């Protein structure tokens, strides 16, 4: 209901820890932890619909939207529930994460616990990228790490 | 008809898939997969609080007690939420899995989304083994596998 964590996972070593917190049912969830191995610069950060791991990272799905809106980035008004961003890794890289966000909630409709949480190959280009699946996705590639969101102590 | 769905994994050699359903709202939740990897008889297999892999199974914390009950078997009214009793692994170290239950469920106080479906090293003895251990945790053992119960297609 108030803390949750997601541990990052897949094919190669992209690894990481990321926590969310939300101290209010209806204000905004903290979102923090830090993943490494990722290549220097910016990575996609989505939630994904499904916490399906059966067949790695892809049985997640496609993007949390249950809105059912036009991909943009978490500024956006226009954007999927689960459009997160960028992360940003360092040139050891590393991203440090920290994130507030006012559509993703731990409780209800637009619930993220039981989904999944995944860093993508590039940068999300956040609907601006002028081509068909950037409106849909962003293009930010492949599937790196994942992770079922899970009720934390 | 909400669906639910977990993968195992753990340190050592046991995997496998397990899926819940619930087709109507109240009633009894269908759990079935199969799991590989173990030893011949039957293993501890139960819903655990937390759905926190930070630590490995260890950080999924306690047996889902949500009422403070005493533990015991599935078919008992003396029973955790999370006491699915035991699987049975065949002389290969597959275990077919065809549970059906009525006190977890996929939504509400009991609901298990996001929390951790684990089997154990030994057979849970269902409360009647005689030791004040029986009675917490069916002295099921080490956590061989887990992984946070995620939301499905």
């Amino acid at each position: 209901a108030t803390k949750a964590v997601c541990v990052l996972k897949g094919d190669g070593p992209v690894q990481g820890i990321i926590n969310f917190e939300q101290k209010e049912s209806n204000g905004p969830v903290k979102v923090w932890g830090s993943i490494k191995g990722l290549t220097e610069g910016l990575h996609g950060f989505h939630v994904h619909e499904f916490g399906d791991n059966t067949a790695g990272c892809t049985s997640a799905g496609p993007h949390f939207n249950p809105l059912s809106r036009k991909h943009g980035g978490p500024k956006d008004e226009e954007r999927h529930v689960g459009d997160l961003g960028n992360v940003t890794a360092d040139k050891d890289g590393v991203a440090d994460v920290s994130i507030e966000d006012s559509v993703i909630s731990l409780s209800g409709d637009h619930c993220i616990i039981g989904r999944t949480l995944v860093v993508h190959e590039k940068a999300d280009d956040l609907g601006k990228g002028g081509n068909e699946e950037s409106t849909k996705t962003g293009n930010a590639g492949s599937r790196l790490a994942c992770g079922v969101i899970g009720i934390a102590q």
